[PDB]
């Protein structure tokens, strides 16, 4: 065995967040559990999460993790017999550009929902008497677009608080930047402080390679031998679902073909409509893996 | 024999009270004899023991022990011929944060059960003209969570009394702390002043190593070969019970398998349900030890 | 039952005296029974109590409690058979900045009410040839401001006397501080030496959880179904009253709505004003609980 | 009213010390009160002040001001109730050439 086989390097698993956005929601909003829609796996932001818009490219977004642990030392032991990690402090910071309501609320620790614009649109936002402890739910979601198969990777922080505010420098040749450092706290209802997740059509290809689940070996068409009506109606169409050995829906990834197009009409998605009564064979093929089903059309 | 073998140090026997809570009950309550539930060994607190809530981390909780002894000295004997130890005084102190009824009753040596809030919820707690002699029942129970197998170690004090009250300091940036020093007395009906106890799955793992009882050398299935009915009914399900030689129930620790899943269905809890008639072998494996039972299912 | 449920820790019951003030009144003043105004529950200080002003933050205010007890010991009993607690001495000390009349009177144990300033406003305060035994009535009231719902917690001492005076240091970079230690005695008329009390909307929120009285389970509209006249007059307006099962007035906490605004107009205070004749339904909602009343307006 | 009228910027009021000199005098000399001659407003150095001559251009002449103050904090007040500024120390440094 040579060195390269042992190394087993997969350049595809390296994910570059080509686009990124941060969505903040008030603490009353139900925290998000996953960003994948149950319908078709598309990106689905839960209601109440509103983005903070553009932020500075050069600084980007910085995530920091810090451990605070106490080690128990016994006599004669060079290394501790037991170490106690109290917490894992997670923070993240960025540099927003936009002077919208939520950004100013975040930086001023105040609720400006009651602020009403004056007769000419002018507003005045007063800093509170003492800073308030306001908690938000944060979704940091980024898209890596490769071969038109995006990978959406996101950080879910169900409870964050404004921990630090950097210095604000005003220049005549630059826009105003707000640079807060937000600390993520533990949330009891969901049981985690920060969660990292992946989703998207691009990630579905790399699920097996990354080591989550089992490698795809066989393809199976879940609807077996369906009967479709020639006449128009609610039961005139039947939707096919293709699955794998590891339990992942591979329908968007497979290619649908019909042996007899007139008897049954199949699309790329997998819908089956029986134009003419008879027997047809619908085959879903992805790579070298093939699944076949038979459709009977009765008028 | 090298030095390490002689030392025979077990780093798993070091228990750190990662979480700690103090529960106080009125003297009329029946004192707790153990915090282990006889049903399944889980942490069960007798009714009437109400917790005091949060308390200061930095101060922590301090246990103190003192001995009062008199030495009988004889002529020509450099050391005493007999030592009469009159009493072992046990005390403990901590700094509570919460301003609830039991805490204020404890610090004020008064019963506030008759205090009713005013029309708008306000209350006034008048200190008694003379401090009262009030006794409580105390439980100091702490959880050490290691690899999701908690160890609950507790101190039971069937008769405690407020002995001292530290100076209280009001600061504009610090919460109000009540710091009582409670002295444990002897309770005649139960027979002790303080009792230290251990419980939990982690202690069940470490009970044999710690030197209490004998080590676990073999397993035994007490139900042996039971009978189970296919038809639904009260006797349709039979619960197994794995026991150790040292008399400790090791059912949660062992792993249950069934030779023929159709004949007899067994779960992690060990319950046998006869889906189909036939003879099956139930195997409970823990570590390198194995127990076997035969279950026959009759239709 | 897991450990957290047994602990049952309420972080909202921790009260931090964000602001604090000490009010001293001459012994002839009627002692304060409570700081809660019976009219609306707001903070109401009885007349004659004049505040001492600012005092040092770093030193803060220190409250100390001491017990004077004697133990009766019998033959063969390691612990005392009876403890006779003679008294509970309470003291409190702080460091005032302001050179008011009352502060200097307190530190000098003299009555300066007859001191008249000279032609240009100068005064001279001669210490008495022998210190006097002067008693005051003291209120130590602090406010914790959380989400604009203050909690006022106070200590009432109906009879205090200057017990100690710390060393006074003069520095060119420090104001002059008077640091007295006042001991609270027993007032025969009210029957106590120190009384701790709580009030405010925040306490009304937390009074049920703290264990005083019973919890709020249902609401009630005590006025029931009132009548209001369209014509202007004394009886034209009728004030509603929302009450809880535990006997606490929850009118500020509930939200008032009117089914038909024209028939009956109700504000946040709950006052029903009959603009137009007709039947309207007034709904008071608090959390998940709701109370309903019917108001009929006759022209 | 537009922004530039409100700003009211006067470029002439910006003074650049094109030439500089430092004159030291012994403590017995009567201190100067003003450098304007009463006769015609010309620059008039009082007697006893002798210049130190050339000094380094790149280093320039650095003036520094430092306040030392103590703030009195009361209970419940986030901001001090009184600030006692003890002193405003002034220093200046330069790199002389002449021996």
């Amino acid at each position: 065995t040579d060195f390269y086989t042992i190394k087993d390097a997969q350049a595809d698993l390296a994910i570059a967040p080509l686009n990124l956005t941060v969505l903040l929601a008030p603490y009353s909003t139900t925290p998000a559990t996953t960003l994948e829609s149950p319908t078709d796996g598309s990106l689905a932001i839960p209601p109440g999460y509103k983005s903070v818009g553009h932020f500075e490219k050069q600084a980007g977004l910085t995530l920091g993790n810090e451990f605070d642990s106490k080690d128990i030392e016994a006599y004669g032991e060079p290394e501790p017999i037991r170490t106690i990690i109290n917490k894992r402090t997670t923070t993240f910071d960025f540099a927003m550009y936009q002077n919208q309501r939520n950004v100013l609320e975040l930086i001023w620790t105040q609720d400006f929902s009651n602020i009403q614009p004056s007769e000419f649109g002018g507003i005045v936002l007063e800093a509170p008497k003492v800073p308030k402890n306001i908690y938000y739910r944060a979704i940091l979601v980024g898209m890596d677009d490769r071969n038109d198969r995006p990978i959406w990777l996101y950080w879910l922080m169900p409870k964050v608080k404004l921990d630090k505010l950097d210095n604000q420098t005003l220049n005549d040749d630059n826009v105003i930047e707000y640079k807060p450092t937000l600390k993520a706290f533990r949330d009891d209802v969901v049981g985690y402080s920060v969660a990292q997740g992946f989703a998207g059509p691009g990630w579905r290809d790399l699920v097996a390679t990354a080591g989550f689940g089992e490698a795809l070996t066989a393809l199976t068409i879940t609807p077996g031998s369906p009967t479709v009506t020639v006449a128009t109606g609610a039961s005139h169409t039947a939707q096919l679902l293709v699955e794998g050995d590891n339990g992942i829906n591979y329908t968007p990834d497979v290619v649908f073909t019909s042996s007899a197009p007139d008897k049954a009409s199949v699309s790329a998605a997998g819908l089956v409509t029986g134009v003419a009564a008879g027997s047809a064979t619908i085959t879903a093929t992805k790579g070298a893996l093939t699944a076949t089903a038979t459709v009977t059309v009765t008028a």
